[PDB]
């Protein structure tokens, strides 16, 4: 309760305190416990292969140089005192753009304990790279990880562990991804050996399952219906050259128009995906449907009996082949 | 009026003043009163699920260490003196990108009072996350909130309240949102219990009702008219194969062209919305209209009497079914 | 000419100088004169409702504490000395993103005078919010203002005025806006009363008239010509079912294609504009033109004499109605 | 070779050195020589009317206060010593976003000479505004300039000149612009009189000639071919109503589709360009081609002899008028 | 193990240490060894002609002033001590936007050795300019280089070499480029002579081979199929004017629609590419196919025998010419 007495204690601790030396320098490595309180996942971008994450990053360790006695209450110092202490050189291995919020003040917390324990919390919005195998898009399951490592110190100087076991990372249930749904998150602690030596490593991975309801209604359904309309020409009198030619080519034109516009809406990733195969697969059927009439029209004059046979056979072969195409497609990717 | 006397008083207050210790450290929590003067809401983005807000954020508390006597006038110190005082660690829970304007100087105000009262104002442009339930888009009502909390101190160390009751937040009437209209704003004061303890919480929520006039004229009206034109083929002589086939497929082509282009203009949110159901609902009718002629054309030769019956029945069934589709659609989402 | 003597004078002025106290603290308010030398207006964005402005912002006031004698020449100190003086807390009320250029050095000027007069110039590129009433777009006239106010001090502590009267703001004639043309700029000085008290206010407003030549050629002209082509079907033999049906629906398809693509090129503002009414107005005529043939075709067999009467009457009613539509449109918005 | 002796010399020079006073304060103006080593021109944006430039900006002047004796070798001090010296307040008049690279260290060089000469180099990536007269786009020649001026000091206090004459600016030959080709660069030294007095001015201008090969193949060629296909209807039997009507309107539809999509690819500049006139010029011919058939079809029944005369005359008038249109277009803009 | 003894040693080394003087000032140049541990290549943008690179940049040199004795263990000081030492002025010649990550702390490592050796590591995300010769796009092979040079010091003052020979740069095998595949990387050490003198240079170049699977399926395949459908009109009865005219023009319309939409998806680079020639090459065949029918239709009445000869000859000439076009195209660019 005595502010002057507390002020003297803090100045005494900081007097002779060297920030360039880790706790227990030259001795056993300092154990650091880390908890993450995830606030939200802002976006998951397939074009940039990254996801934006906002979280409360806390580090828990003990520094004997900061131990104080006589004050039972835990000291909650101002965030500006963190520049005068020693903090682990924790950094994220796969981040691309990370920053600490500073409104109204820097979102930073320093809390001291009588036994020298230090609690250090940060609110960080980081963009972590996540390579995606989008061959089975949009029926794919992604695994995006956040890697935590010490930049300068080795395992002999510092050790990382998840404070709380599997309960170290919270707030996953509150994440609301419009496109994905979180299935499972895992916590991994391991040591990685590099050229300069072993380093502590902490990993936070998510397995994301993409929602398919939007793509079925917006992408797959229009393509199927246009393919169905291409079969209308089969149930048309062969003498109506204008009707079947116009119907066949317009369906090809309609298929191209939807296919080109979807690509612009879809991510700009330049490699073959599951949706691209299906759309080009349907484009073959409308291409074959128009070619079917050309063969019928050419031989209609010479062999009218055979021409009608091809027209009625196409009424079964095309729906049967298309169903087999869907059966192969919807089992290979599911 | 004596500048030298005032200068001595300020230096005396700052002498022995510790920024690392909150007012009444070790005693009752310091009560902080907060008022918000909203300037404008820059944008409300559905793609990023966030809204940009510009406001004058003011904090009101009392620090006995800064109390001075002999000068009746309230001291309006320079903004650069705020770095030498103690200010609450107020931060916004759901913000994404927030900053304080600094042109020409930092938009910051420090005002002192004889009884130790401190007034601290900031002009902050913050981007706050707002998860949106856009299933009923564009006929949806959104509720975006701004959450205020203390990062480090608990309820035992600091307490938050709205200075002025329901009058704490002003400027809502002056907000001009081109797309939304503000219906109601609420002020909520509560304490939230976390792992580290209870924290003060202040909430500022808005309920936004989206305007529909643009979407009715630009999106719903063109789709209805194209659907109406699909019924023109019913009032066409059945022998005109070229006329009805061309009309039917072009309406399907026209429906696809407008549908694909609207999606690019509409937000890239990948899930089913109210507008998507309506556009795909209308796309079924034009799909059925073309299929209706195919059935009529196939049986026209064998049963001309029955074929004409189907053509005239479609003149009533299709308009009646479409009206029922609108009746269900315009009551479910309204 | 004596550098050592000048160096001693500046140090003497800064000795005992308090930046936390305004000139004549506790006395009459300090009058500040402001001139603006506008360099260019970078952009005027309708989507974001803001305009980017680059200008030379200068402030002119007198501080007796900085008065010096013995040196007739005006002192032009380095820009880094501004951090050691007192400058007004001038800020822009409606700015969104503002910064001071710092290449190669900070674009800042401090000039001292023997009578204590201080000249303070800044080169600022600010993005100021400008709400636009785009109902009459693109035939609208916009009024974008830049508001200048003191953040902390009231009218009792500081007063604002335009140094030079109507000549305070220059460089308006040199502004080259590709889309707009500046018609008139006004300077307004007023005092605004808030909860904390009255504040000085300086306003710089522009009235922008949008150019219409681009929209007439690129948007209005194609729509008119397509509407004219819809009347071609009237001068077509009624027995040619394929010709008139194809012409009617393709014009509807052509009207939709241009209408959808223009919206993407046009700003994403979601409310009804003047151009939207005209494009949807023309879309009705092509919709009615196709409906006109359907009525003629249906009754052509039963009453060929009446069907020809409707076809020839449409050759006059449609051009006359369209001209009246333009006459109403081009007088309501002009 | 004696590091201690060199360290003493530098400290002696900085002792008593005032950064707020220019060299020869109160005397003749200090002459500054400037050389530019252009690295690359990143982009030339027509939408934003600016170009991004990366260069090595060096300033050359003499300060007698920094003169040292006894050390023949030129001193190459660390970049962090520039904050302790006096440097000209050089800034770019027409820049929009400029910065100095700071990886790994700040790209800044300070070099001292025994005679007091100071060399000051910076690596700056600046975005300079360049108003473009794009009426003749894409057959236009642009002139983008970089303006150099002193922010605070007048001609009486500082003078600018190009160190090396016409050889001051190098690296122009190494610039690789994908769209433009540099024709000529000029160096201009002049004094500009403002309200506060005369200022030194250095100008670096480029004259850029736009490449036309891409636009000829991608924009002009498709438009010409579609216009040619519109003349196919002339060599079609007049009795084929379906063939000529479909061909005429589809060419109009094809012309609209390419015209609308090009505008989105082309810059969003809202004023008439050379390409816009040509595309709308070709759109008239296809509009007239369809109108030509309407006149022929209407009078074909009454006067078949005259109708055939118009059809064969259109086979010559349209190609001749189109060639004259190109002859006027390709000479007015070339 | 004695923290106080280590603290005294570091302070002794920093006492009298001058950062403005390079090691062995006035003597032999200081040799700097550099290793790069590439983390990932974020993107390779053809529009901006740059690639984003994330790497661990380490510098290895010896400074005798920092040599210490008595402590066998290598000192791993805090990253904040780097501001108090001397580090090479290493910068990247062709970078555009480069920064050092600073979350949670600045990603910087300083390690000292008893023999005065200093290890200095940085984690840098740099955007390096890479001019691309995209004439053969998308069948092109690109060569993007990262250039390393000393900004201020010449070869007489500093020398650069790759520490580890060809093993200096690692992590290339772990790079996952979705569009490109890394073929070979080279390390080059050379001295470049400029106006101010020779400078050390280190180069890291990559040769990237673009994947073609996406472009074959998405771009080349649709164009070929539409060209094939243009040959359908050859196997159509010549009397069917409506069928062949509609098929010919719609294929031209279909070719234009896909061609225009691909350009928007493709990079905005304004010069002729390999893909542009192929798409315009195919557009000629559909243009010639429609022209072929016009010649046949015109002379069908006068010379029916000759008209049928042209129709059957087109069934061979067009497929043969198209195959030769592909044979020339697929050998010139491969
Ligand atoms: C996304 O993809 C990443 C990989 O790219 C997955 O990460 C892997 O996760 C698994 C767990 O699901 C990890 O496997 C575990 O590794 C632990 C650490 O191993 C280190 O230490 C041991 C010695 O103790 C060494 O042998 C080893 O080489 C490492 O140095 C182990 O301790 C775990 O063992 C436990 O489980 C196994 C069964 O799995 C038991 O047999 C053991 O007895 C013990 O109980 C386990 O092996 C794996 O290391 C991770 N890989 C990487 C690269 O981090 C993510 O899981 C994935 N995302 C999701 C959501 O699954
Ligand atoms: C957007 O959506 C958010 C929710 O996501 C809405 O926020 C809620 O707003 C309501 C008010 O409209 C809040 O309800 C009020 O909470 C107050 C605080 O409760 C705390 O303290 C009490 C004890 O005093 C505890 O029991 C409780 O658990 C909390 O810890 C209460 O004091 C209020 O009670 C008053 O009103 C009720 C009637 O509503 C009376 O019965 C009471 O006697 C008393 O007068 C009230 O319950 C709610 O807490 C808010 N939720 C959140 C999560 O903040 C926004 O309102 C919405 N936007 C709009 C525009 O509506
Ligand atoms: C864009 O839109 C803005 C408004 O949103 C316009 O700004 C207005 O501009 C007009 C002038 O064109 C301003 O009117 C003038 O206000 C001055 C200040 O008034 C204050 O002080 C008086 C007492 O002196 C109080 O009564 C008053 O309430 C204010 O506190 C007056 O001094 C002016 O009076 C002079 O002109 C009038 C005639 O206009 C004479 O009758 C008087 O005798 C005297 O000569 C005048 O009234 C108005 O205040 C501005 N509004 C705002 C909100 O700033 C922009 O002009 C417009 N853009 C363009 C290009 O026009
Ligand atoms: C892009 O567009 C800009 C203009 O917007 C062009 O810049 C102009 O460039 C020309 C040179 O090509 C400049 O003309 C030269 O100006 C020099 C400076 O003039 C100042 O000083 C004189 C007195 O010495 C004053 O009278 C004058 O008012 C100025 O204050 C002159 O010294 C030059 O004279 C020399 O050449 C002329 C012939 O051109 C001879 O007759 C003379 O004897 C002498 O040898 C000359 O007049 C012009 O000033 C520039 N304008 C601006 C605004 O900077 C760029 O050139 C253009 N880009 C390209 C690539 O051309
Ligand atoms: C992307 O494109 C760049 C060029 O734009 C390529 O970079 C070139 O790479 C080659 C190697 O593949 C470099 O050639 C080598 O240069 C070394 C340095 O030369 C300097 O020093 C010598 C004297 O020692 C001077 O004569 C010379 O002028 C330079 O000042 C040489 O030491 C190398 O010689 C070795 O190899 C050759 C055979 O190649 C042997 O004959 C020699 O005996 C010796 O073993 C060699 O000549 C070239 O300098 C680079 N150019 C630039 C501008 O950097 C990239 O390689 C390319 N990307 C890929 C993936 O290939
Ligand atoms: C606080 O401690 C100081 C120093 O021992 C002492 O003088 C003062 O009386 C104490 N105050 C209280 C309230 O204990
Ligand atoms: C201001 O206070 C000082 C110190 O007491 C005194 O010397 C001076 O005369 C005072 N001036 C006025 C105007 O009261
Ligand atoms: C400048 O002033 C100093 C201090 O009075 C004096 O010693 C010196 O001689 C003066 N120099 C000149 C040139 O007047
Ligand atoms: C460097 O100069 C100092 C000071 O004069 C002297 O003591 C020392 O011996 C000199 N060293 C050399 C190598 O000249
Ligand atoms: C560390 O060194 C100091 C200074 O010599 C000495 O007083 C102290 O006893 C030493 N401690 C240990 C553990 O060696």
């Amino acid at each position: 309760g005595n502010m002057s007495f507390v002020k003297e204690t803090v100045d005494k601790l900081l007097k002779g305190y060297d920030i360039r030396l880790r706790p227990d320098f030259g001795g056993p490595p300092v154990c650091v416990g880390m908890n993450i309180d995830i606030a939200s996942i802002d976006m998951v971008s397939e074009v940039n292969m990254d996801y934006t994450l906002t979280m409360y990053f806390q580090q828990y360790w003990r520094d004997k140089r900061l131990a104080y006695s006589g004050i039972p209450l835990n000291l909650t110092l101002d965030n500006r005192v963190a520049d005068q202490l020693w903090v682990p050189d924790t950094y994220f291995l796969n981040d691309k753009k990370s920053f600490v919020h500073g409104v109204t003040v820097k979102n930073r917390m320093i809390r001291l304990h009588p036994d020298g324990t230090v609690l250090y919390g940060l609110r960080i919005t980081t963009t972590a790279a996540c390579m995606m195998d989008l061959r089975r898009y949009p029926l794919d399951e992604q695994n995006c990880t956040l890697e935590i490592e010490s930049y300068g110190y080795t395992t002999d100087d510092i050790e990382f562990y998840w404070r709380g076991g599997d309960k170290a990372v919270t707030g996953v249930e509150r994440i609301e991804l419009p496109q994905f749904s979180i299935v499972e998150h895992r916590l991994v602690s391991r040591n990685v050996v590099f050229a300069t030596g072993a380093y502590p490593r902490l990993s936070l991975s998510f397995r994301l399952k993409r929602n398919i309801g939007y793509f079925i209604l917006q992408t797959y359904m229009p393509s199927i219906l246009i393919t169905i309309l291409s079969w209308v020409s089969f149930w048309i009198n062969y003498d109506a050259s204008a009707a079947r030619v116009a119907l066949g080519i317009t369906t090809v034109l309609t298929m191209t128009t939807i296919n080109t516009h979807l690509r612009e809406t879809l991510p700009k990733i330049p490699y073959v995906k599951a949706i691209d195969m299906y759309l080009m697969g349907c484009f073959v059927f409308v291409f074959l449907a128009l070619l079917e009439y050309a063969f019928v029209n050419y031989i209609f004059f010479s062999q009218p009996a055979r021409a009608a046979a091809i027209d009625r056979w196409s009424r079964i072969v095309f729906p049967f082949t298309f169903s087999l195409f869907n059966l192969v497609y919807w089992l290979y990717y599911v």
